[PDB]
C-alpha cells in the first residue's frame, strides 16, 4: 500500500511516546527549577504542521515572528533499553513563552519527528508521495495518533496535539492552548 | 488501514539506510584494524528473523547454538542532522565468525528494529495485531524494504537482507552469504 502515516504513528507510540509520556511530568520534576516555576504545563506539546516542515529552531523562526519564544533548557534524560542494536537516551526542549507584561510561560514544545519521512518522501520519491497525497497523510497521521495515545490510560493528560498552517503565529496558538490546559496555579 | 509495514519499511529507510549504507565502506576503512583485516564483508547484514524478536546480544545467544559469532567492536560514529528535534549519531557493530580453523570473518550484523514495533504491537495490542497478522506484515515489510532500497542505485551492493526461522543458526546462514558475497582477497 501507499498509506506510510499508519505504520508512522504506530511506531512513533511503540519507539517513543509510550515509553517518554507517562515519565514526562516526573522527569522534569527532577530539576529544581522546574519545581520552583509556576505556569510551566507539563503536557507535550507535539506540533503538527501542516507543511510536514519546519526550521530547525524554534526560537525566532518563521513560525515565532514576534520572538516570543525563547529556549530554556532540556530535561533530565531518561533512559529506556530496547533491542540492543542501539542504544537510546530521551530528553526534551522546554520554552518560555511570553505572556505579555504577565510571568511568561515554560512548556515542552517537539515537532512530530515522523512528519520528516513524509516530507524526504515527497520530495526524493515524488512517484511515490506527491504534495497532495502527502497533505493527506498528515491528516491520517494525526487520526492516527489520536487514536493510539486516547487508547492508553496511561498517555492521557500528559501530551497535547497541536496542527498548525505554516502561515500562523506559533506563540499565539501555544498561549491560547497554555491558558486552555487543566494546570491551574500550585499544581 | 492496519498494514503498519509500510510506514515501518519507509521510515526505516529515510530516517536511518538511506544515508548509513552508502557511507558505510567508508566509515569502516576509517579503522586501521579493519582496513587490515581480509575476509571482512563490508555489507550491512540486516537480520530480520520470521518471529520479530531476539536476544538483545547476538553473540552465544539461542541463534548461535555453537558460539561462532563475537562481538568485535564497533565502526566510527557517524554524525548526522535531521529536523533539530533530538541528536543522532550512527554506529554499527562488527562480528567474528568463524570459519573452522580457517582465518575468521569480520562482518555488520544488525536487527532490522522496526522489528521490535511489529512484536511490541502483537503484545501490547493483540486486538490491533494478531500472532498471524505479525507474521504476514513481516513479509510485507520485506518485500517493501526490497522494492524501496533496490530503487536506490547509492545502496546497491552495501546491504543484505537477511530472513530466517528462530530455529536456525545464524553461524551456519552468516558463514554461507559471507563465502556467497562478491568480496575477494585484496578487494
Ligand atoms: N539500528 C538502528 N535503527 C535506527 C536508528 N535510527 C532510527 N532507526 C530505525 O528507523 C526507524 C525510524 O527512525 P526515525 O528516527 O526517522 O523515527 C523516530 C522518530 O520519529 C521517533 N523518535 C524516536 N526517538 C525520538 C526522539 N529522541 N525524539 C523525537 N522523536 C523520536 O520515533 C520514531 C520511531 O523510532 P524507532 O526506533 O521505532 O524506529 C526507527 C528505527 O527502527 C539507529 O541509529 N540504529
Amino acid at each position: 500500500g501507499s498509506n506510510v502515516a499508519d505504520g508512522l504513528a504506530w511506531s512513533y507510540y511503540f519507539g517513543y511516546l509510550k515509553f517518554v509520556l507517562p515519565e514526562l511530568e516526573k522527569q522534569i520534576e527532577k530539576t529544581s527549577k522546574f519545581r520552583s516555576k509556576e505556569k510551566f504545563v507539563k503536557k507535550m506539546f507535539i506540533l503538527i504542521p501542516s507543511n510536514c516542515f519546519w526550521d530547525d529552531k524554534i526560537p525566532g523562526s518563521d513560525y515565532d515572528p514576534q520572538n516570543r519564544i525563547t529556549f530554556e533548557g532540556n530535561t533530565e534524560p531518561l533512559e529506556k533499553t530496547r533491542g540492543g542494536v542501539f542504544l537510546r537516551h530521551y530528553k526534551h526542549s522546554v520554552y518560555e513563552i511570553k505572556d505579555g507584561e504577565n510571568e511568561p510561560w515554560f512548556c515542552i514544545m517537539e515537532y512530530a519527528t515522523p512528519l520528516l519521512t513524509l516530507y524526504d518522501m515527497s520530495v526524493a520519491q515524488p512517484g511515490e508521495l506527491s504534495r497532495e497525497e502527502r497533505d493527506a497523510q498528515v491528516v491520517v497521521f494525526l487520526r492516527k495518533l489520536q487514536d493510539i495515545l486516547e487508547g492508553d490510560r496511561a498517555c492521557q493528560g500528559k501530551y497535547e496535539l497541536v496542527t498548525f498552517s505554516p502561515d500562523r503565529d506559533l506563540a499565539d496558538v501555544m498561549l491560547r492552548k497554555l491558558k486552555d490546559s487543566e494546570l491551574e496555579i500550585g499544581g
